[PDB]
């Protein structure tokens, strides 16, 4: 069930109200009676809107930054966290989100082919790679072919192309 200090952490640690959480939590339950959201479960829910293509690797991706301490569920302190970040995040926190997105196996670069991956994710779901290049070309400022934190961040603060299409712009 729901603990009144799970409640308190949520109130204090996100942009919801106690009642929107607990409105979130009776919906969860439904949903996920052993209150553990799971890979299969968050695809089906992308599935739910993107009927037409095939949303399974995207959301996969979206999941593994959801499931924050990487153990394949989604509790619902782990689900209202990043639903807080990524609907109600200031500019700041959706980027760092944004880019913990592209950053695959999460060592703190991105790589073309990172992000190569996560716009063929969104072509499934809904030249290619000339665009992408040339984005990650100019946001690539020491020419190192990776992107770190802040690179990301600066270049997204002047064209925010690779992030909107993220819908966090
Ligand atoms: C790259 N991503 C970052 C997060 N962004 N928002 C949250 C994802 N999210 C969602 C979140 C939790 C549970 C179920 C869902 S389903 C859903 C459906 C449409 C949208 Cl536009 C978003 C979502 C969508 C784009
Ligand atoms: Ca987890
Ligand atoms: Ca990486
Ligand atoms: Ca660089």
């Amino acid at each position: 069930k729901l603990k009144q200090d799970t409640i308190d952490r949520l109130t204090t640690d996100t942009y919801f109200t106690e009642k929107e959480i607990r409105q979130w939590h009776k919906g969860f339950l439904k949903d996920c009676p052993n209150g553990l959201l799971t890979e299969q479960g968050f695809i089906k829910i992308y599935k739910q809107f993107f009927p037409d293509g095939d949303p399974s690797k995207f959301a996969s991706l979206v999941f593994r930054v959801f499931d924050e301490n990487n153990d394949g569920a989604i509790e619902f302190e782990e689900f209202i966290r990043a639903l807080s970040i990524t609907s109600r995040g200031n500019l700041d926190e959706k980027l760092h989100w944004a880019f913990r997105l592209y950053d695959v196996d999460n060592d703190g670069y991105i790589t073309r082919e990172e992000m190569y991956n996560i716009v063929d994710a969104i072509y499934q779901m809904v030249t290619p790679q000339k665009r992408v290049d040339k984005i990650f070309d100019q946001m690539d400022k020491n020419h190192d072919d990776r992107l770190t934190l802040e690179e990301f961040r600066e270049g997204s603060k002047a064209d925010p192309r690779m992030v909107q299409a993220l819908s966090l712009g």
